[PDB]
């Protein structure tokens, strides 16, 4: 069977902190009041929840409210216990208070509010320092979540909020997150298509913290590449081929070997053999001001398939590429 894997860093958080600070299904939650909040608008929906701008009557100030829908309902405390274990964190969303939806009759997480800048506005007019400055932002909210023990799971441009007048960066959306505990075997559905990490693809259920790290790569790269996304997969099966398309078929294979990982035998009729590109391959005429040697060694840092050899979020602070940003 498969060889078990183990983080680098972080290990063994969850094991030398108290049981009350992981054990989300004995936390008790804390209910506010309901009647201070007045829903303004509908932001959107999605399959887990409902979103809303509104208004705190308390203190005049503008919140965002989600109100979760049933089947998110069950898991609520494991995302608030994450919430409130994170509360403060560099570039983590601040859940302000929970209350009781009275017409869904479901809890209500009540966040801070970050003007969001729309993604398409943001994307087309990042320059090279920009693109910088905002993934040091989002290594600060990766590396402090992944010291304290969790893992994000669902990084990608939708889960990151930015008020690009105040230069406010927020990481958002923690109902797919979890506690890293050594040994344990998570659920590989999680994260987005085009984030989905190769260990994700290759139902390798051992993984750990650098799951959000592949993540953040395949963001770099749309950026730095202009290519919305960078692994266009149709599908969980072509996805993990528009990757091989571009780090090659030998290292995969090096790194279902190295785990005893089989893949699906349905790969046969559409993995097929495929080198390693150079990374300089994807740069061009229209993307060249966002690209620099730096920039390409920190994303082949990040772009690996074995999760073990990818950079850690502190490690990655350290890279070159993030010289230039003032701190
Ligand atoms: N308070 C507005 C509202 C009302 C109902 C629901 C809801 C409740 C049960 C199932 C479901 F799919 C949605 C939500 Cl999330 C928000
Ligand atoms: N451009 C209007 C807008 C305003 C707020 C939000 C928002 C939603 C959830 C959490 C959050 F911190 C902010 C979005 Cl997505 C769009
Ligand atoms: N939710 C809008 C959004 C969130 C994040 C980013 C982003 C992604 C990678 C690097 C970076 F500097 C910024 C963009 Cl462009 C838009
Ligand atoms: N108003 C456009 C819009 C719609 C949806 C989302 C979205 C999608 C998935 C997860 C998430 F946290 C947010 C965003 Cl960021 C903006
Ligand atoms: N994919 C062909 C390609 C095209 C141009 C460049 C390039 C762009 C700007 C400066 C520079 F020193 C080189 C590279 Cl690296 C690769
Ligand atoms: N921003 C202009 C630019 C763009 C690309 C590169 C480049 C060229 C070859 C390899 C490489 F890793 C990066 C340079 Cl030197 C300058």
């Amino acid at each position: 069977g498969p060889v078990p894997s183990r983080a680098r860093v972080y290990t063994d958080v969850n094991t030398h902190r108290p049981s009350e600070y992981w054990d989300y299904e004995s936390h008790v939650v804390e209910w506010g009041n309901q009647d201070d909040y007045q829903l303004v608008r509908k932001l959107g929906r999605g399959k887990y929840s409902e979103v809303f701008e509104a208004i705190n009557i308390t203190n005049n100030e503008k919140v965002v409210v989600k109100i979760l829908k049933p089947v998110a309902a069950a898991k609520i405390k494991r995302e608030i216990k994450i919430l409130e274990n994170l509360r403060g964190g560099p570039n983590i969303i601040t859940l302000a208070d929970i209350v009781k939806d009275p017409v869904s009759r479901t809890p209500a997480l009540v966040f801070e509010h970050v003007n969001n800048t729309d993604f398409k506005q943001l994307y087309q007019t990042l320059t090279d320092y920009d693109i910088r400055f905002y993934m040091y932002e989002i290594l600060k909210a990766l590396d402090y979540c992944h010291s304290m023990g969790i893992m994000h799971r669902d990084v990608k441009p939708h889960n990151v909020m930015i008020d690009h007048e105040h230069r406010k960066l927020r990481l958002i959306d923690w109902g797919l997150a979890e506690f890293y505990h050594p040994g344990q075997e998570y659920n590989v559905r999680v994260a987005s298509r085009y984030f989905k990490g190769p260990e994700l693809l290759v139902d390798y259920q051992m993984y750990d913290y650098s799951l959000d790290m592949w993540s953040l790569g395949c963001m770099l790269a749309s950026m730095i590449f202009r290519k919305e996304p960078f692994f266009h997969g149709h599908d969980n099966y072509d996805q993990l081929v528009r990757i091989a398309k571009v780090l090659g078929t030998e290292d995969l294979y090096d790194y279902i070997d190295k785990y005893n990982i089989e893949l699906d035998p349905r790969f046969n009729d559409i993995l097929g053999r495929h080198s390693r590109k150079r990374w300089e391959r994807f740069v061009h005429s229209e993307n060249q001001h966002l690209v620099s040697p730096e920039a390409l060694d920190f994303l082949d840092k990040l772009l690996r398939y074995d999760h073990q050899s990818r950079l850690t979020a502190r490690e990655a602070m350290e890279h070159p590429y993030f010289y230039t940003v003032v701190k």
